[PDB]
């Protein structure tokens, strides 16, 4: 693997390639708000891909979009064939953004493009970044939902809600974003995997510990609850 590092936003280039970038990482920070009629739900990109700074997507197991570039087209078994960066964004879009697809050429997609090609810069086309994807945790043993309701109400509620449909901040964003019911994600989503789910938990919540265990009964309570069908 390579590092994870971050481009400086001072050095962004004037032109219209600095613009794009800038525009890209505000439709993956406000997703919703920015392309409504292809989100279907509350989740922004960095709800599931946070990064420091305002930026989007630098975070070690949280699925940094840094060095994404470089490794597409790749295979997708989802798809049966290689695929491209291009679509597998359309398939975040229909997953966890339980939306649709942008064409392939839509202006917004090339943004969002640009702006991961710059988190990319410097990083060699076919390098792995180290703390790419969300590592997946696995137990060796059933996830203990009675337990992970316990802990739920004890680590996670506070901010996601007892109801699982999050904190919407004073301009209509998520704060703290849902975790089931029809403003999540869908089915089909990654985050809909208990294993993905137990690991980006592990890694990241809560916000700001867990041992594995804790993280793999708390994921198994939080799906256990309906989202819309993929
Ligand atoms: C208690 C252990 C939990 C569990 C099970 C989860 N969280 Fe959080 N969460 C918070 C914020 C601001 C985000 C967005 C991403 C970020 O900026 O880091 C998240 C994200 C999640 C996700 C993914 C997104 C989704 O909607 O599914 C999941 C699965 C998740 N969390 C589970 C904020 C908080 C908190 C506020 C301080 C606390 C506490 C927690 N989260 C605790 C948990
Ligand atoms: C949680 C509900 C998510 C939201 C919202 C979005 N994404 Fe996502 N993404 C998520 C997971 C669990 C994964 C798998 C990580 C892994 O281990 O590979 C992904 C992966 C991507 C990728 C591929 C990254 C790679 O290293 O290959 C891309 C390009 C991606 N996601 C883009 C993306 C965009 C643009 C989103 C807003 C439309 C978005 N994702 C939301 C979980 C979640
Ligand atoms: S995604």
């Amino acid at each position: 693997t390579v590092a994870l590092t971050v481009p400086a936003a001072a050095l962004l280039p004037d032109g219209a390639l600095g613009e794009s970038i800038v525009r890209g990482r505000r439709y993956l920070s406000d997703t919703p708000a920015q392309l409504p009629d292809f989100v279907g739900n509350g989740l922004a990109c960095r709800h599931c891909h946070p990064g420091r700074d305002g930026e989007v997507g630098t975070e070690a197991n949280a699925a940094p979009f840094v060095g994404v570039v470089g490794r597409f087209p790749q295979y997708s078994a989802r798809h049966g064939r290689l695929i491209t960066l291009e679509q597998r964004i359309g398939d975040c879009f229909e997953r966890s953004l339980n939306g649709r697809a942008l064409a392939l050429d839509h202006p917004a997609l090339i943004d969002m493009l640009a702006y991961m090609s710059w988190l990319s810069q410097g990083v060699p086309v076919g390098a792995v970044v180290a703390g790419h994807g969300i590592p997946t945790l696995t137990l060796e043993r059933e996830p203990d939902g009675v337990h992970g309701e316990a802990l739920y109400q004890a680590r996670c509620l506070a901010c996601h809600g007892a109801d699982g449909s999050g904190t919407l901040d004073a301009d209509g964003r998520y704060l703290f974003p849902p975790l089931w019911g029809p403003r999540s994600f869908n089915t089909g989503a990654g985050m809909n995997r208990q294993a993905t789910a137990a690991g980006f938990i592990k890694h990241k919540m809560p916000l700001g510990s867990l041992s594995d265990e804790e993280a793999w009964d708390v994921a198994g309570f939080v799906l256990t609850h309906p989202r819309p069908l993929f």
